[PDB]
């Protein structure tokens, strides 16, 4: 359905982009969004899809809106409006100033010093998954490596038992891959039902895991509440799953299809960190947004209080104004500009953990299974949304060209 054009929106700014089903998704999801950057498209447009909303199409405006939390609030960060409204995760549904110290607390459990300590456990996990796949000469990468990898890292961080993985995967999938059978609010309650008792337990008998640290933390000069701890834990769990799963999948699809780029990393593994950054730019995948706190004129366009604006993190690095020949992958790009991990006060806290997951995966995969392809006859299908992704990724290789390391 197209929503009726609100009378403050001029007709020349209307471009009916559907973020959940863009036209020619078949060409690749990044390509499908990049239609918003063709020369006849304004910097700021209105779509009548999904209830109707603004979209900033260029890196400059995306960055500016993410900086201006006074006008562009995270209270309602999702399209459609109803999903944005039910959402109470911390710190993502909060604005500064209140967000600041909640962010600080979350940083204790996923920040840089935690990542340095986790490095080897990440590597051991990646090695075990890859070795289990290696002799088979095939996998669905998305299902067989990408899905099991970040959830296992979360269990380690949060001191949760291995036996809980399938149940927790079921609860998270319900929420982030909705099939229309339940509202966000319903899926959130089912997730909270799992987390609530564990938080109770760890406030009574705290350990040294991430949930204990969060649930017993201090925020704005007082103890965190049980409610706030649950809202934080929900985000700590969800934030590192679909992003990492889908990003690894885009990266491995590209490498399967590009033996010349693959060969570059096989011959020069020291370039893998730079390659990781270039892939983060080219296969950027997140698109959330904000809600107007007041009427506001922004780059010559009148916005009204309560309008939603999609600010696609994906688009900044694809903008030719930010990076020349933006669809071309070059691992030696001198200045790799992107907002893949967002921008402003909510810039991803898990970005350091994410880069280690990516670099460790690429280094270990390329060492053990250097030569692989898309399965004969397969066509890769993408999906579009708040976190865009890969539906399935069938890969094949000759086990004789691999090595058990
Ligand atoms: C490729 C991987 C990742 C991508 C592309 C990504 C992307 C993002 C983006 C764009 C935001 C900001 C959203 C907004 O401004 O509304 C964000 C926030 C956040 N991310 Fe990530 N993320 C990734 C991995 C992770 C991981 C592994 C974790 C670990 C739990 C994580 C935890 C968080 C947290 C806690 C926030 C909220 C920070 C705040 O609100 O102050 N992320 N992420
Ligand atoms: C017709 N109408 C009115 C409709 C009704 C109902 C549903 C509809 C859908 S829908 O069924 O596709 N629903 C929208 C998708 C909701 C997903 C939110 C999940 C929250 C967890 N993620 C995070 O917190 C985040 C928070 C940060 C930013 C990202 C990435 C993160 O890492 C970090 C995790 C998200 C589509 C179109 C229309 C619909
Ligand atoms: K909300």
């Amino acid at each position: 359905n197209l929503a009726p054009l609100p009378p403050h929106v001029p007709e020349h700014l209307v471009f009916d982009f559907d973020m959940y089903n863009p036209s020619n998704l078949s060409a690749g999801v990044q390509e499908a969004w990049a239609v918003l950057q063709e020369s006849n498209v304004p910097d700021l447009v209105w779509t009548r899809c999904n209830g109707g909303h603004w979209i900033a199409t260029r890196g400059q405006l995306i960055r500016e809106a993410y900086e201006d939390y006074r006008h562009f609030s995270s209270e309602c960060p999702f399209i459609p409006r109803e999903a944005g409204e039910a959402y109470d995760f911390i710190p993502t549904s909060m604005d500064p100033p209140e967000q600041r110290q909640f962010r600080a607390l979350a940083n204790q459990v996923v920040g840089m010093p935690v990542v340095d300590k986790l490095e080897n456990r990440i590597q051991e996990l990646a090695c075990s998954l890859i070795e289990s796949l290696r002799p088979q000469g095939q996998c669905n990468f998305t299902e067989d490596y990408a899905e099991p990898f970040p959830i296992r890292i979360f269990m380690l961080l949060a001191g949760l038992p291995e036996e809980d993985i399938p149940h927790l995967k079921y609860l998270t999938d319900q929420m982030t891959r909705p099939d229309g059978s339940m509202t966000f609010a319903e899926a959130k309650e089912a997730l909270y039902d799992y987390l609530i008792p564990i938080i109770e337990q760890r406030r009574q008998k705290p350990g040294t895991d991430a949930i204990s640290i969060v649930a017993n933390g201090q925020v704005n000069g007082r103890p965190i509440t049980s409610d706030e701890a649950k809202r934080m834990c929900g985000l700590l769990l969800v934030g590192g799953l679909d992003t990492v799963v889908n990003f690894l999948s885009f990266s491995m699809e590209f490498l399967a299809k590009s033996p010349e780029h693959r060969q570059e990393l096989i011959e020069r593994p020291e370039r893998i960190p730079a390659a990781c950054e270039e892939l983060l730019r080219r296969f950027s995948l997140v698109a959330d947004g904000r809600i107007l706190t007041s009427d506001y004129e922004f780059h010559g366009v009148q916005l009204k209080k309560g309008d939603q604006i999609l600010l696609p993190q994906m688009l900044s690095g694809l903008d030719e104004r930010e990076n020349a020949a933006p669809m071309h992958v070059d691992f030696s790009r001198q200045k790799v500009s992107h907002t893949t991990f967002g921008h402003g006060s909510h810039l991803c806290l898990g970005q350091h953990l994410a880069r280690r997951e990516i670099i460790v995966t690429l280094k270990e995969w390329l060492t053990r299974i250097p030569d692989f392809s898309i399965a004969p006859g397969a066509q890769i299908q993408h999906k579009s949304g708040i976190v865009s992704g890969v539906q399935a990724l069938p890969l094949v290789w000759d086990p004789a060209t691999t090595k058990a390391v």
